């Protein structure tokens, strides 16, 4: 699936997910928020099964994004857990923890948890 | 907090993180899990927040394990999200997703929750 | 929006979630899980906003069901936290934590999440 | 574990959580939240596993809190999954979803998740 998974992907947000999955399982690119006061590119880095099972399961993946580039720094990062799904229409399917940076006073709401999936359109 | 996040975390349950914190974000490392039919050590990759709100809030950080090694394929992936906490007893706080890869039949319990305390003892 | 939140609901399993919305913001009713080896009814109970802002936000709500009814026991449970959003399709948008009873040895992967989206049709 | 759950429970934020379990699986009570701008008691319904495995697994419950009383509103909810283990030290270990009613632009932020560990002093 490392070409299934190589490209440009776009979640319900409009958010941008430009990756390259290594033969060694490894993840790298960038992402693109349409949310969230990210703006332009953020690196991103992850891993996935390089070698996923042959029953029509799905492949397990996850990545990171920390929210800082060279416009801004949310002092936050979210990391994306899910499975890719081949075929006529591919999807990754995901949910998702997003960490800020908190105070102990604070760390209780610490971490927002959604879910995101992407489409090759 | 380079320093800080580099080196060998331990968690609740046993498990190895071992963790290099580059000056550009990166996280580079392996992982050892204590439980679920790991055996040795997997790839890690993520990021951290390389230049951290300075009012006392924790450094924001996640990375990535695919539990695919030379020993075994789990066809999952756990992602960490959480925060670095420095000072006498350092803490890495997470929440975390383990994803399966399922059928679409499956895919309704793809996806486990927990919560996992680094420390440095 | 007690009438909005009364009556019968379906998400993208084909689960059937029949709830009633007291005016003192009780939540009451029975699942129906499409999937996961539930059968028939289960009770549910929980609570909504009964005096949500007036600014075009959802309503916030959740509700929990024990799986243990007259015909089965997964010695599990589920909570729905989500909102309820009213107008032309209605929607309540949830997320979901199943926790099942382990041994601490397993208590690690106790609890599955995902989320559901509830429709009226 | 009707007894066993009966009672008044702390977290480790020092919040209250009230609770009479029904033999029924009914969870009935009251929350005092200490963070998160809570005041006073709070109404929560939930359920529980009423008859659990023999074989020393936790018995599996969760419960709702709509954050409405006399004195505020938040316009949220919180649902709590986790499960009591009896014994010299009880315990309730839990994982919440707190979702806030938003509009549809700001649904990606809605909910947050953490962890409550509940203990009897």
């Amino acid at each position: 699936d490392q070409a299934g998974i190589t490209g440009t992907w776009y979640n319900q947000l409009g958010s941008t997910f430009i990756v390259t999955a290594g033969a060694d399982g490894a993840l790298t690119g960038t992402y693109e928020s349409a949310v969230g006061n990210a703006e332009s590119r953020y690196v991103l880095t992850g891993r996935y099964d390089s070698a996923p099972a042959t029953d029509g399961s799905g492949t397990a993946l996850g990545w990171t994004v920390a929210w800082k580039n060279n416009y801004r720094n949310a002092h936050s990062a979210t990391t994306w857990s899910g499975q890719y799904v081949g075929g006529a229409e591919a999807r990754i399917n995901t949910q998702w923890l997003l960490t800020r940076g908190t105070t102990e006073a604070n760390a209780w709401e610490s971490t927002l948890v959604g879910h995101d999936t992407f489409t090759k359109v």
